[PDB]
């Protein structure tokens, strides 16, 4: 017998998902299936167990019958969902050491309490409040600690941007950095080529130690389904768009202090697009953008709290122009990918920074349209998509479908994971 | 269905065994049965899950057949060993916040992953170490923390010697002790009438707070059984004893900054006390308590590593005078009560200082004689069991016996720990 | 020569000011003359340094003038601000262990820095942030801490309210309840007869480990100078207050999930009063109170970021039946008290619920009207000093007034600290 | 006018000198003359202010004489001494987080109160206790950040040996790493060609964020002096050498885990050598060297304690053979340096490992015999210096003498870290 194990060490996606790493998850588990039978063909059994901070039922996010609903799917299979000890009232989801350091020790707990039970564990760990797991369990786990392969992912402490990480992040960050040059079984995920380089150059990480994790969408899913334009206008009139105009539409996290995705741009930009009204869609209500479309006088649809189902209907309107994603430096977006998945038939094309894994989602060119990250190359690459022929439109809408099946789907790309790990398990 | 499980977290007792705690959980388990038949009558069946630190092969006080013997004992009636993960080495079994942190998130864990499988849970925690969890529990475990006791024991941070406690050890014994005041589910085990006290006035505990887990001995056990007096001999014969003398012997943890066993005091007194030979047996070879002896110029037997089976030949032989415990505060010595229980047919009577438990552990005159902590005292204290005929040295030596059967009998005891925690388990 | 210098150790007052301990640096500096005089008279040539973490310059509250008018005022006399480490950004002010620990740490490194330059120093450190000074300095700074007097304040976690204080709240306020029962030089400055009981009964603090530190009004200051019935209606008049109405007003810190300020209370009780028009100005607008006021359907006037030199002439109108404060447990609120100053010719009268200080600034009700805190209650409060006769109404009112010259002038009470302190200073 | 402040934060020195650290202090001070006469013509009037924890006045190595001596050197010339504050009794000299973040906080705090003084700062900082200071200066310090220049240096953390650092010792060196990324005024001081190296593979630190701070000798100094053949009989005849042999000699920190000196390989070695006596001087007694001496069988001198007076006598004999220098990374040991200038008119000549910087103090072979680390090629290292005519003896034992002169002369080495920092303090 041969039983693999599988712990996902995750801060959200089963009591509470804003986004990102909560999608992850989400689509994690609708593959599992997949993974259990492809990786039964290597001679594994797998068993998934997930592991998640406590959280208390207050908390942005919580939604208590999708913790039943993802605990139930991993007890039918053989595996289980296990509640961590963090250190906190459970209302945050983040922190600090305390916090890093509780998280980090019980992540550590749960994957030696099932080394024990199994006969290899390839850990993925995510986020600096799991950095610590990897040391914690190849310095204390002796002869549990050989069967584990550890591959922490999403997010290491950079400088590519003008904010400064806590003290607390470059500390975690700083322990994996050292456990993968002293460690076979220590290795980094790299969601994109740009965090691939930028890692390897940043943490001395030595180049066998970081192991593929691509960020990717499930292409074959029913969000991601081609709308007909009717199921367009209905959803699009709720949201009180401009009789004429066409549109330049950008989603996600509000703009903060840490991370800038850049709204306040294309407020400027359209400044100088005659006919073009920004819609921007964040997360919150964001007060500063009217006050800044109200300084600069453009004609701008802000929107809060919208379901992807009425963004994917923007998305693929015949009056829209272009998704535009604009972050500081994104390591791993992927509301880029889903953008060009979702206007595959009709929509918008993509416009995209130079910055961080934007361009090579549009493969620096060929499936969508890059620009610098300042006012006036952004009206500039506005002006460039309008200045395309009908053909050379879906000629490169279809260049980007196509990339999204040879890059981005996740099914391919969670695989890669999966195997590059179990290659590693051998002896 | 109300199955009931006892969480013990302890940092020794399974993979390492110094003494103290090691001891406590050696006697824990020759008792389980008993306590599984009591509580039964209760209807409680009890499960034992037992939690300790990893540690490095390579420990101090390492045995890995006691590891498995332990690990099998604890299977055979359905509980189990869960090793820990601290943040270390694993090869000091103490340290300050890093490990007493993480020690006590993981601690916390297991007793939340425990109390998900079971209907209530009683978690006997023990150290500074694990000081942490019981508000860790309470404030984040939501309704498995309802179903949870706790009973923290073991040692509280305290100003009665004059060792100034390490910040640490002053952070964790903060926490328990808020922690009382803000949950019914937050107790504190003391192991003393000394100690129940002190922990009162010192921490601003509530008198119900409050739950007994007075430190004891087995009775019954094999160690304890009257030894002949020449089994007696032969195990005296290797220690080197002068011909002529009688003894007054002392044992455990050498002297050192924070603790003070009262070693060097006896061999002060021992100038003005002229048939009396000190009889030092340390866990380690003290070079300084010898030449102390040499400039005090005292015949003294000074002995290492000495195994209770020839210590307790010593406190049996009629050329015992008596044992002595001198510490500057023992909250909790034990090596007094096995010293009265040994010598029931025969052996030393016991002198014992005015400081710990002491005093209670020989009913303040009536089962031993007790001395002030100083040279002049002592030497008197031997003095007046010399000036003891041989009636009233058995009526007092029979009255010891019979306080260890009364107040001090681990099987009483640990039921009186059980049955406490119980009857607050109600609703 | 016996120079004594006075370390204040403060986490607001120079570079920012946001408020409450804020306004006790403001007070503290201009009295400083008096004190240095008084003392004088005792024999002390006292210097003042004060302590307060850097901050950087986009901070809420900083004023890089008020920065150097402080910082000039104390080098004036001999002084010195010192701009202190704590782990931060600096854009905070508060934060958990690191900010807590450097903070501490560098604050006990300034209180040794400056007990070498004189001959003896009496330390008053607040909050929570600086409780780890007390132990920091008396364990390892020798001789040079026995010239310190440590009285730290501002604050001890408490389960007077709903709210569970941090881990690390719990951890530091637990070093220095430890540090009171281990040193002579180390005491709790209380700041009311509330906080007086309730810290000496939680954490165990010796009776003599108690100093008085009692909250208080700078009563001869310029902003409680009494206003002329003109001067009232050009502030009142761009509050867009209704024309016909009598007032009920409150202001402070927005309420929040630790801090409750009573305000949905007063909304909900005029519910149940025909004339009264609730006045509640929060430090930033709140949707809730609207929302709130809407759904309960009474007419409030409800401002932000109001200057207390439009709120003092709110209070002094005959149109203001009563200044209401609400708060679940407030331990040292000081606008009860200048709202009693501040109606000494004209004004409201003070409604206190019967819950933190409060009734102690009221006399129990021979100064003001006591309520418990619920809306039926506060219906009747109000009530109840509308049936009081113009008589019964300003005696009440001279009595108040009364009040803050006995207890709670400013002027009197640090030096009410300062002396208590000088005193333990002897040999 | 411009004055320049250096700020040395050592972790030892002035109230304890145990050794490594405390002797680059004990050349520091007597150097500084010198540095300041050389940087006054670079136009700099340049300030001492050395930074070092309180210590307790009984931990090892404590003299407060040289603690009175060191205060007021640095007083006579304008400078100061300041005791720091760390987390600890005082009497350790090393721990883990707690002290390193008191100690790096408060040392920090240091380097702004004297930046605020002076127009430029160059802070040299040692150890992982002070490896954060270079990250809380620049986060926080605002505009007093930028005069300061930081040269962290003596250690980071590595994989070069069997021993896995302490966790604490990774976060802290994880830190300057981070930040030599981060900022043109974070460097890291090389003590040697080897650590050079390893560091800038081991951290990815910019080839630029290298400073030279290479280990050195005083040359010049009276310990340094040529004995004559007396005075080298006298101090040899204390202690009990076998009147028949050569010999071969080592002397440092006894072995340990984390710390490998080479003692066990030479008695190992000598059991294969007729007529050589190993002489090893370690600062403890080494029982364990002893009973392998004993089971090895060969003849071995072991001393403890021995003063450099007794030693540079032993390594000036015409009866010694070598000085031998076997650990396993040594990363700046001085000890070889010192062996080669105290044997320039006649001695011993030097064995080095291949190691650590041992192979470059002796120059790759030209000014020294380099071995491996195993017993039989040490063995055979003594015979080479053996086979070494009277001709080869004295040419070799000339070329280390010249290199110790052009690559290890103290005076030298730091003023070319002083210069090197200097250079990067324009504009």
């Amino acid at each position: 017998g041969r039983a693999l194990a599988f712990v996902w060490l995750m801060v959200e996606g089963a009591q509470v998902a804003a986004g990102g790493v909560a999608g992850y998850v989400r689509n994690l588990l609708d593959e599992q299936d997949a993974l259990r039978d492809h990786l039964a063909e290597r001679g594994w059994s797998v068993e998934f167990v997930l592991g998640e901070p406590f959280y208390d039922p207050g908390a942005p996010g919580y939604d208590e019958e999708r913790w039943r609903r993802v605990r139930e799917h991993l007890a039918a299979r053989g595996g289980r969902a296990v509640r961590l000890v963090s250190d906190s009232d459970g209302l945050d989801g983040w922190g600090e050491e305390r916090f890093f350091h509780a998280l980090s020790a019980t992540g550590a707990q749960l994957v030696l309490d099932t080394a024990e039970r199994c006969d290899a564990v390839v850990a993925v760990s995510g986020t600096s409040a799991f950095a610590r797991v990897p040391g914690m369990v190849q310095r204390q786990g002796g002869e549990l600690a050989a069967k584990v392969l550890h591959v922490h992912t999403f997010g290491l402490a950079t400088h590519d941007t003008a904010h400064v990480p806590s003290p607390a992040e470059i500390a975690a960050d700083g322990d994996v950095a050292f456990w993968t040059r002293q460690s076979d079984r220590v290795s980094v995920g790299y969601i994109s080529r740009y965090t691939a380089e930028l890692y390897a150059r940043t943490y001395a990480i030595p180049a066998a130690a970081l192991l593929p994790n691509r960020s990717a969408i499930p292409r074959h899913a029913p969000r991601f389904g081609v709308l007909t334009e009717e199921r367009i206008n209905e959803r699009i009139a709720g949201l009180g768009l401009p009789a004429e105009g066409e549109f330049v539409v950008m989603w996600g996290r509000n703009s903060a202090p840490g991370l800038d995705k850049g709204y306040h741009l294309l407020l400027e930009a359209a400044r100088d697009l005659p006919g073009v009204v920004p819609v921007i869609a964040t997360r919150r209500p964001d007060p500063g953008l009217r006050r800044l479309a109200d300084r600069y006088a453009v004609p701008a649809v802000l929107l809060d709290d919208q379901p992807f189902t009425h963004l994917s209907a923007l998305l693929q309107s015949p009056r829209t122009l272009a998704a535009a994603f604009l972050g500081e430096a994104e390591p791993g977006a992927v509301s880029p990918m889903e953008a060009m998945w979702v206007a595959r038939e009709s929509g918008a094309l993509v416009i995209a920074a130079d910055t961080g894994n934007l361009p090579e989602v549009v493969d620096d060119g060929a499936a969508g349209i890059v620009t610098r990250r300042t006012a006036a190359d952004v009206a500039d690459a506005v002006r460039r998509v309008r200045k395309l022929t009908a053909d050379e439109r879906r000629r490169m809408r279809a260049a980007a479908a196509a990339r999204v099946r040879a890059r981005f789907d996740f099914a391919a790309n969670v695989r890669e994971l999966a195997d590059a790990a179990v290659d590693r398990l051998a002896e």
